[PDB]
């Protein structure tokens, strides 16, 4: 009762499926140059097109169980694009278009073609079945039974959810619902696509995708953000809180792997966008859970002097530099600083001059308190310590005497008030560790 | 009555309020090669198409309600631009061509073809409504809500601009309207396009636009900026002034970040430009709030020796050398020094003594005052 014309978004949108149920009616038509198409990207290796392939089959399966027509239409002889085509042959026969791609609806529409615009079957994802409200990840292989990472971010568990492996072709089936998702779900996009890997930011998903050569089997992992603790749930000293919203600019906050600094530092970047300070962030690669107020810069997509320039000109109050690794890290910590610009470094340590030790080499003396003035210690998510940072004009010891006149920087415990450790130049810059 | 062509340049206009309006009138044509070339682009994933795209649509809405035709036409031997087409399309069938697009005018004109001219409304810009005389920057973010520093440099306060968050379509429709302002605005121009970020500027207006996955969102960020610190407000010893003007040739002003001494350099640049000096920056990136008679740099889009070459030949009296970190921009202080030009220099140094120990390694000792003379400190 009716000709459809299928393009290539429909055959990638299981539009077979469609036919089954009867949501769309009608003689299934598809032209020549669609499956042309199909045939070099198959050859070419696309993975799109073998599953589009796959559908054309499955098309015609259903219409043999329907008692509808089939067809492959279209002179050999005729050249150009396939979706071109097959709307200039809709609007000479007076058949119907049926997509899944917004473009091309609105081309047709545009064109008084009859269509047929294919809206999700459910509204939830295949995927999204297998996530409970505590799961954290889902992992997907091909031969392997779907699984999952359960409960604690510090006590999180595997576990398996079935009983039966996951075929290769399932799997790619679930990439490829998850590439279809991205036009579909708000805030979605894709990170990057490599020859071996593709990442995506799907709604709050999260997913890697890993394929031979680079891997030896076709790999999806599905990850969600944590449950964020907030800044008051670390019940702070009523001290650090005062300096933390009034005199703190250059921070630094340390800790051992594992020990929650980073998760502090997501915390108090939230804690000072609520505030109503402009907060950014820069991570390899972003990780971090944070409402949209606060912008997240990805370095490693970002070219050379890219970042700085954008700080620069964009002024934020404070910038999240997180897992500080290379020399380029501390540079950009430091020109930010000297910019007026609030810095919240995260820095993997276990001692004070270890945290700093990269820092001290890069500034003169005086200027180093103006670099960074706060040192919190995290350990078993909760804060250790404290330190500060100040400039004195100070011969070290009063007894030494060995340089009359000294200008020093003292680092010291935010508790005690004391000099744990000392900063200042003899010959090559050294730090002190008085008893 | 009248049938109108419409161009891509129309279509990233919003040509559509126009014609509801009723400024321009008749039947909607679009020529299929027009189509043809925003569906491509869409597909390559221009954002401009999508706005472009969005477009035809409302047209057609409009059309649908008040009695007009709408049309696509051409495919017969449809092998060419879509411009070049459209035209022919017209000259044969005497339609009229509607554009944003100035090039396309000229060409129209000369053909001997009708044509329409899209006007900006005077009303500037979307994000224009936002701004305030007081309004440092704005901040426009996807899912969030318009944004807005209020306030001078010294003193100033956060603020929302709604309650309602902004759509991303919103977004990129302010950035494309941006985008359209550089040839439309003087002193307009893209300073750099990257995959992941846009900067630009447009008028006074300095604009950062950041995409995903560089950011999590699209992000603009548009700032202007504050009323310049005169020389005098600084309220200034006789002894200085006198220095400055008449005896002082290697500066450097310091103070630690955040003192003012960027700003004082700034007006310090001002002061000998209005004594008749010639006067130029470099910085990095430039921000610095200067007329146009000073000439600023940015070094980051230079190439080796660049700025070294073009500053020899140029000989100006006064060099601003702004934030003064790496090796490189001590030995060309150094070497503009000693070429006789005059520099003010700017060290973020908590001494001024402190400012000297970059400078003292490069050059031997008796050279060192023909290098520097004069250390402002501020605080």
């Amino acid at each position: 009762m009716n000709d459809l014309m299928l393009d290539k978004s429909a055959l990638l949108f299981g539009v077979s499926k469609y036919l089954e149920k009867g949501i769309i009616t009608g003689n299934v038509l598809i032209h020549k140059s669609l499956l042309a198409e199909l045939e070099r990207e198959s050859n070419d290796g696309l993975v799109s097109a073998e599953i589009a392939l796959d559908e054309v089959k499955k098309l015609k399966d259903i219409t043999e169980r329907i008692l509808v027509n089939f067809e492959i239409v279209g002179d050999d002889s005729k050249k150009g694009e396939a979706n071109e085509l097959s709307r200039e042959y809709c609007l000479e026969k007076g058949c119907i278009i049926v997509t899944a791609d917004e473009t091309q609806k609105k081309i047709c529409d545009a064109m008084g073609i009859q269509y047929n615009f294919l809206q999700p079957l459910k509204q939830g994802l295949s995927f999204e079945s297998f996530f409970d409200d505590e799961t954290m990840s889902l992992h997907i292989k091909e031969d392997t039974v779907p699984r999952a990472k359960k409960g604690k971010p510090g006590n999180w568990k595997f576990v398996n959810l079935s009983d039966k492996p996951m075929l290769s072709t399932d799997v790619r089936m679930i990439a490829n619902e998850i590439i279809n998702a991205v036009r579909l779900i708000k805030g979605s996009f894709v990170e990057i696509e490599r020859r071996g890997s593709l990442i995506i930011q799907l709604g709050n998903y999260r997913v890697v995708i890993t394929r031979p050569p680079l891997s030896d089997g076709w790999e999806i992992t599905i990850t969600r953000p944590v449950v964020r603790k907030r800044l008051e749930d670390y019940n702070l000293d009523e001290r650090l809180i005062k300096r933390l919203e009034e005199r703190a600019e250059g921070i630094i906050i340390a800790g051992a792997p594992g020990m929650g600094a980073t998760t502090f530092a997501q915390a108090l970047a939230e804690y000072y966008m609520r505030l109503g300070k402009i907060v950014k962030t820069i991570e390899s690669p972003r990780d971090m859970h944070l409402p949209p107020e606060i912008t997240q810069y990805s370095k490693n997509y970002a070219e050379i002097g890219e970042l700085h320039d954008i700080l620069l000109l964009s002024r934020p109050d404070y910038t999240v530099y997180d897992e500080m690794r290379n020399d380029e890290d501390f540079k950009l910590y430091v020109d930010l600083r000297l910019a007026g610009v609030g810095m919240v470094g995260v820095v993997h340590a276990t001692s004070p001059i270890d945290a700093i030790h990269r820092f001290v080499n890069r500034v003169d003396i005086g200027t180093i308190p103006n670099i960074l003035d706060t040192i919190i210690f995290i350990n078993s998510g909760n804060v250790s310590k404290v330190y500060t940072l100040e400039m004195t004009v100070k011969v070290p010891a009063g007894l030494k005497e060995a340089d009359l006149a000294r200008p020093v920087v003292e680092i010291k415990d935010l508790a005690t008030g004391n000099t744990e450790y000392e900063i200042y130049v003899f010959g090559e810059q050294t730090m002190i560790v008085p008893v």
